[PDB]
């Protein structure tokens, strides 16, 4: 079995995917968490298995507050008190196969297999849409200031409260 190319794979079936319309309202969804986190999880997140915890997928356009080694600062809403995103490069385990459900256990033969693709898929994304795209704004593509198309992935546990910024996984990142 060959987790590297099965996660390139369900990468590009990903892209098909965002290019055909994925995620929801990124400031429908933080003020929906804002006014009642529960009726949020229900309306915008999945739930994989059992457990607790609740995988958002959001879209939108920002603009970037601050630049980071690992990542941006983005705001989507005005009169907040810091920035609604944290946009970063810190992609580990199950946030974006079970946000988008592009893979499931039931997939895969083996838990390490489910395991290792896991990790070859973020290791896509971290090098290919996150780290990418901070090398083309050192070499001028935009700055603080500049707007940001996105799509992002990120995983509450139920009844945590939401703190901000919010540290979500880019799948998509396109200045416009
Ligand atoms: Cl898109
Ligand atoms: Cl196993």
């Amino acid at each position: 079995f060959d987790p590297k190319r099965y996660a390139r794979e369900l990468w590009f079936k990903l892209q098909d995917m965002m290019n055909e319309g994925l995620g929801y309202d990124a400031v429908e969804v933080l003020n929906t968490l804002d006014e009642n986190p529960e009726l949020a999880h229900q309306k915008f997140a999945k739930v994989v298995g059992v457990s607790n915890y609740r995988y958002y997928i959001i879209q939108g356009v920002g603009e970037i507050v601050e630049i980071k080694d690992d990542g941006i600062l983005v705001k989507v809403r005005e009169n907040r008190k810091v920035p609604d995103l944290f946009l970063s490069n810190h992609i580990f385990g199950n946030g974006i196969v079970n946000a988008t459900g592009i893979a499931k256990m039931e997939d895969f033969d083996r838990i390490i297999d489910f395991n290792l693709t896991a990790t070859e898929l973020n290791k896509i994304v971290k090098e290919e849409v996150v780290n990418s795209f901070l090398k083309q704004l050192s070499k001028g593509a935009g700055s603080v200031g500049s707007l940001v198309r996105f799509i992002a992935v990120f995983t509450l546990l139920k009844d945590e409260e939401i703190k901000y910024p919010i540290e979500a996984i880019p799948l998509y990142l396109e200045i416009q």
